[PDB]
DNA sequence: TTTAAGCAGTCCGCG
DNA sequence: GCGGACTGCTTAA
C-alpha cells in the first residue's frame, strides 16, 4: 500500500519519524535531513526556482538543519530575505510524501486513557504526583480492547478485585451497567502494589506506543501525573520511555511534551470543533449534552470512593474512557483531525492552528510548481476595519425574508483576486458611500479593485485565490460523493428486502457516484452476503465523504482568520483591509439595489425594505409585499410562505444578481462571485396574534421561521440570535423560560406571553438552585484577592469566589475554584453568614455539603428573578412594543 | 499565532 | 437614583 507518516519530530540535526510502510507495518527511523532554503539571485543566473513575485532564486542546500537555521539568522543580520520552508519538519514531510496522502486509520494506534488517584489532602497536583495511581483504563484502537490496571493495595486501603459480572448487571440490580458491547473487550489486570502496576503499564506502553493520544483533560492531568509519578519512583531515565524516542520536555509550572506522539486532548478537540460554549467542560456535563447519558453516580467524596466502593470506583474509570469514545463516535473529531492533518501534510496536532495548516497547504502547492515561499516577516499588530452591521430600529417585524452571501470573504478574495503578489497599485479613494451609491468615478479600467484603494492584476489568478478556489471546488466534489454514497446506500437497502439465494460476490463499483441502471439491475440479483458487504462499503464511503467535505469547509472558513493574523506568512494589512472594506460596500450596495427594486415593484417611493444587515446578510421586511396582494388572498400559512418563496426566487434573485454584476464591472473585478441566496422566511401563523419576530438592536433578534433555503418546516422553528437564551452565562431554567416567552410572543401574542410570565414568576421559588444560577468564566482571581476579601473594581463573580474561598478555608477536602474555569454564581440576601452579597462555586457541580444548606437558605430569589429573567424579558417586550403585564381595562392599555 | 457589539457590574460625580 | 468611563464576558458573522 501507499506509505504514510504517523508522527514527525526534529531533535537537533535529526528528524525522527514513525510511519506505516508498504506492507502496512509501523516503522521508525532517524534521518539526518539536509534542508534547502533560497535567496534571490541575479537575473543572469538561470535556475528553475522563482519566488511568488516571479523573481529568480538560487537553492541553498545545507549539511544539517542547524546550519540552515544559523544561515537564516545571518541573512536577518545582513538584512536580506531568506526564502523557503523554515519549518524543516514540514519540508521533510513534503519531500518524503511528494503525493496526495492516502491513509488507513485502522493502522494508526489511537489511544484513549484515563487514570484515578485517591487523594485525601486535596487535588493531586501532576507536578508533585505525591500519591499513588490506583486505576488506569487504556483503550487501544488497533486491539479494540480496554486495558484496565487496578491497584489492590495502597496506603489508602487494601481492596478486593473488581468484578466484571457485577459491572455488567444493570443499575437496578446493584450493578454498574458497564455497556454490554464493551464488556467482552475488557482485559482486567489486578496488581499487588503500585511499582508493579506502573512497571507493567510502562512495558505495555512501549509495546503499544500511542500514535494519537487522547482522553479527557489528559494533557493537563493524566499525562503529567503518569510521567512524574514514574519519574519519582523509577527515575527520569525510565519516565522518558513514555516517548518512543526517549525524548521529553517538561514545561515548568506543568505541561509535558512526549516526542514522537501527537496528543489531542479531547477537551481541546471539543472546544476547537464543536462550535458551542458550555457552562462547564467536565466530562460528565459534556457527556449529558452529547449523549444524554446520566452521570456516573456514586455516593460520598471521590477521595473515599475506592475505599468504600472499589467495585464502582473501577467501573467509573472504565466508563469515563468509554464516554469519550462515544462522543467521538458521534462527532468524529479524531478522524477530522487525521483527514485535515494528512491533507495539509503537518503534524496532526497542528490542526489546532489555521496559520500552520494553510501555510503548509500553500507551501506544498507552490513547491510542486518549483516556486519559493516568502520569508515569514514580523508585522506590527494593528487592528483593521471589519464587517458592516446596520443599526436596526428596535421593533416587531411581522414578515421577514433574509438573504445570505455565499462564503463571503473567500468569495471576495477570488472575485477581486487578492493576494500579496497580485497587488498592482492604488487609486484615489472617495468616501465609501460614494461607491455604495455608484457616485464615485470608476477606480480603474485595467485592474481589479477594492473600495479601500487597492488594485490587483487580472491577467493571472493569485496564489491565495488559486489555493482557496481549489479547496472550494474540492468541498463540492466530496460533498457530492457523500450524497451519492448516501443514495447508493438506499438502493442497497431497498435490495436487501428480498435478496436472491445466489452464489456471487460484492459488485466492484465506485460508491462515490450514483449507480447506473445497469448496476441497479445487477444489484437486484445479488445475495444477502454480497449486498451487506456493499452497504458496508457504501456507508464507509459516505462517512469519508462527510469528513472530507467538513475538513474542506473548515479550511475555507479559516483562511480569512489566517490572512488577518500578523504571524501568517501571507498576511498583508492592505489586503486584509481590501477584503473587509469590499465586504462593506457589497452589503450596502445590494441593500440599496434591493430597496430600489422593491419600491419600484411595489409602486412606492423611498421605502426602507432592508430592516437589518450584518457582514454577509440582509433582512427584508416583507410586510408591504404581502399587502400589495392582500392577506385575505392567502388560503393558509403555507400559501403565503410559498408566495414569498416564489417571489424571492423569480423576481428578487434576478434583480440581486443584476445588481452584483454591475458592482463587479464598476470595480472591474476578475470575476463575479457575489452570490446571495434566499435564506429564511419568517412570520406569525396566519390568523394568529403572533408578532412574527423582533429586533432589540445590533446582533440581537428573534424570528419564527417556516422555511430555510427551500426546506419547509413541519413546525415553525425559532431563530434566536444574541438574546440571553443563546448565552451560556444565562441560567438554564431562565434560558428555557425566556425561550417560551419568545415563542409565545412570536407565534401567539401578547396575552399568551402575559399568561406565561405570571406563572413562571410565581413558581420561580421552587426551581433547583443549579438551574437558576448564573455562570461565568473566572479569570484573574488573585488579581482581586486581598486578604481573601474583594479588592478595587472586583467583578461580581470574582467576589463570589472569594466569598466561597473564605467559607471553605480549613477544609482540606473542599472543591477548589480553578483559575480560568467557570463557576455558578448566586446572590445572597443581606445578613447571611457568608459575609457578602454573593457566592460562587465550580460550574457543572453541586456545591459542597458543608455550606450547601446555608447557601440554599440565604439565596436571594427576588434579585435572581429580576436580574436574570425580568430585566432581559422587559428588553424583549420593550423593543417589540408589547406589555408583559395583563391590564384590567381597555384604557389601561395606554400610557396615560 | 478576525472584527463588531451588546450586557453586568464598578466607581464617580452630582447642592 | 442615573449617565459616563472602563473592566469582564459573550455572542454574530
Amino acid at each position: 500500500m501507499k506509505e504514510f507518516y504517523l508522527t514527525v519530530e526534529q531533535i537537533g540535526d535529526s528528524i525522527f519519524e514513525r510511519y506505516i510502510d508498504s506492507n502496512g507495518r509501523e516503522r521508525t527511523r532517524e534521518v539526518e535531513y539536509k534542508p534547502s532554503l533560497f535567496a534571490h539571485c541575479p537575473e543572469s543566473q538561470a535556475t528553475k526556482y522563482f519566488d511568488i513575485y516571479g523573481k529568480p532564486c538560487t537553492r541553498k542546500l545545507f549539511a544539517n538543519m542547524r546550519d540552515a537555521s544559523q544561515w537564516i539568522k545571518r541573512m536577518e543580520d545582513i538584512g536580506l530575505e531568506a526564502l523557503g520552508m523554515d519549518d524543516f519538519k514540514l519540508a521533510y514531510l513534503s519531500d518524503t510524501y511528494n503525493y496526495e496522502i492516502k491513509y488507513d486509520h485502522t493502522k494508526i494506534r489511537v489511544a484513549n486513557f484515563d487514570i484515578e488517584v485517591t487523594s485525601p489532602d486535596g487535588f493531586p497536583e501532576p507536578s508533585q504526583a505525591k500519591h499513588p495511581i490506583d486505576a488506569i483504563t487504556h483503550y487501544d484502537s488497533i486491539d479494540d480492547r480496554f486495558y484496565v490496571f487496578d491497584l489492590l493495595n495502597s496506603p489508602y486501603g487494601n481492596v478486593e478485585e473488581w468484578s466484571i459480572e457485577i459491572a455488567a448487571k444493570l443499575q437496578e440490580q446493584g450493578g454498574d451497567e458497564v455497556p454490554s458491547e464493551i464488556i467482552d473487550k475488557i482485559i482486567y489486570m489486578p496488581f499487588d502494589n503500585e511499582k508493579e502496576l506502573l512497571m507493567e503499564y510502562l512495558n505495555f506502553w512501549q509495546q503499544k506506543t500511542p500514535v494519537i493520544l487522547t482522553g479527557w483533560n489528559v494533557e493537563s492531568f493524566a499525562i503529567p501525573y503518569v510521567y512524574n509519578r514514574i519519574k519519582n519512583i523509577f527515575g527520569e531515565s525510565t519516565a522518558k520511555r513514555l516517548s518512543p524516542h526517549r525524548k521529553t520536555r517538561v514545561k515548568v509550572i506543568e505541561i509535558i511534551t512526549l516526542f514522537g506522539i501527537s496528543v489531542l486532548d479531547y477537551i481541546d478537540l471539543y472546544k476547537k470543533f464543536s462550535f458551542t460554549n458550555q457552562p462547564s467542560y467536565s466530562l460528565d456535563y459534556i457527556s449529558e449534552f452529547e449523549l444524554n447519558v446520566g452521570k456516573l453516580k456514586y455516593d460520598g467524596p471521590i477521595s473515599k470512593l475506592r475505599e468504600s466502593n472499589h467495585q464502582r470506583y473501577i467501573s467509573y474509570n472504565i466508563i469515563a474512557v468509554y464516554r469519550v469514545l462515544q462522543i467521538d463516535a458521534k462527532r468524529q473529531f479524531i478522524n477530522l483531525s487525521l483527514d485535515m492533518g494528512y491533507y495539509a501534510k503537518i503534524q496532526i496536532q497542528s490542526v489546532f492552528s489555521p496559520i500552520k495548516t494553510w501555510d503548509a497547504i500553500i507551501f506544498n502547492s507552490l513547491k510542486e510548481q518549483n516556486k519559493v515561499i516568502p520569508q515569514g516577516r514580523s508585522h506590527p499588530v494593528q487592528p483593521y476595519p471589519g464587517a458592516f452591521v446596520k443599526e436596526p430600529i428596535p421593533n416587531r417585524y411581522k414578515y421577514v425574508m433574509s438573504f445570505d452571501l455565499t462564503s463571503l470573504y473567500p468569495s471576495i478574495i477570488r472575485q477581486v483576486n487578492i493576494s500579496p503578489e497580485t497587488i498592482a497599485g492604488t487609486f484615489k479613494v472617495a468616501p465609501l458611500h460614494d461607491y455604495i451609491n455608484a457616485v464615485a468615478e470608476r477606480p480603474s479600467d485595467v485592474y481589479s479593485c477594492s473600495p479601500n484603494g487597492m488594485m490587483y492584476y487580472k491577467d493571472r489568478d493569485g496564489v491565495v485565490p488559486t489555493e482557496i478556489t481549489k479547496v472550494f471546488n474540492q468541498r463540492k466534489e466530496h460533498k457530492g460523493y457523500m450524497l451519492a454514497a448516501q443514495r447508493n446506500g438506499e438502493i442497497i437497502k431497498e435490495a436487501l428486502h428480498n435478496p436472491n439465494l445466489s452464489v456471487d460476490e460484492p459488485l466492484d463499483v465506485d460508491y462515490r457516484f450514483d449507480f447506473s441502471d445497469e448496476i441497479k439491475e445487477k444489484i437486484k440479483k445479488l445475495s444477502a452476503k454480497s449486498l451487506n458487504e456493499m452497504l458496508f462499503r457504501a456507508q464507509r464511503t459516505e462517512v469519508a465523504g462527510m469528513t472530507a467535505q467538513i475538513n474542506r469547509k473548515l479550511l475555507i472558513n479559516s483562511l480569512y482568520g489566517a490572512l488577518g493574523n500578523v504571524w501568517f506568512r501571507y498576511y498583508d494589512l492592505r489586503n486584509a483591509t481590501a477584503i473587509t472594506t469590499f465586504g462593506q460596500m457589497a452589503l450596502q450596495w445590494i441593500e440599496r439595489k434591493v430597496n430600489e427594486y422593491l419600491n419600484e415593484v411595489c409602486g412606492t417611493e423611498g421605502e426602507a425594505f432592508v430592516l437589518y444587515g450584518d457582514t454577509d446578510s440582509i433582512y427584508v421586511s416583507a410586510d408591504k409585499i404581502i399587502d400589495k396582494v392582500g392577506e385575505s388572498k392567502f388560503r393558509d400559512t403555507n400559501h403565503w410562505v410559498d408566495f414569498l418563496d416564489k417571489f424571492a426566487r423569480e423576481r428578487m434573485e434576478p434583480a440581486i444578481d443584476r445588481g452584483f454584476r454591475e458592482m463587479c464591472e464598476y470595480m472591474n473585478n476578475k470575476q463575479h462571485l457575489m452570490f446571495m441566496d434566499r435564506e429564511a422566511i419568517a412570520g406569525p401563523p396566519l390568523g394568529s396574534k403572533g408578532i412574527g419576530g423582533f429586533w432589540t438592536g445590533k446582533k440581537r433578534y428573534a424570528l419564527n421561521v417556516w422555511d430555510m433555503e427551500g426546506t419547509r418546516y413541519a413546525e415553525p422553528k425559532l431563530k434566536i440570535m444574541g438574546l440571553e437564551t443563546q448565552k451560556s452565562s444565562t441560567p438554564k431554567a431562565v434560558q428555557k423560560a425566556l425561550k417560551e416567552c419568545i415563542r409565545r410572543m412570536l407565534q401567539e401574542g401578547e396575552e399568551s406571553l402575559q399568561e406565561y410570565f405570571k406563572e413562571f414568576e410565581k413558581e420561580f421559588r421552587q426551581l433547583n438552585y443549579i438551574s437558576i444560577a448564573s455562570v461565568s468564566s473566572a479569570n484573574n482571581i488573585a488579581k482581586y484577592d486581598v486578604g481573601g476579601f474583594p479588592g478595587p473594581k472586583c467583578p461580581f463573580h470574582i467576589r463570589g469566589i472569594l466569598t466561597y474561598n473564605r467559607a471553605i478555608k480549613g477544609n482540606i477536602d473542599a472543591p477548589q475554584v480553578v483559575e480560568g474555569e467557570k463557576v455558578y454564581v448566586l446572590p445572597l440576601r443581606e445578613g447571611n453568614p457568608f459575609g457578602d452579597k454573593c457566592i460562587a462555586w465550580p460550574s457543572g457541580t453541586e456545591i459542597t455539603d458543608l455550606i450547601k444548606d446555608d447557601v440554599l437558605h440565604w439565596m436571594d430569589y427576588t434579585v435572581l428573578l429580576e436580574k436574570t429573567f425580568i430585566k432581559p424579558l422587559e428588553g424583549f417586550t420593550s423593543a417589540a412594543k408589547l406589555d408583559y403585564e395583563k391590564k384590567a381595562s381597555l384604557f389601561d392599555m395606554f400610557d396615560f
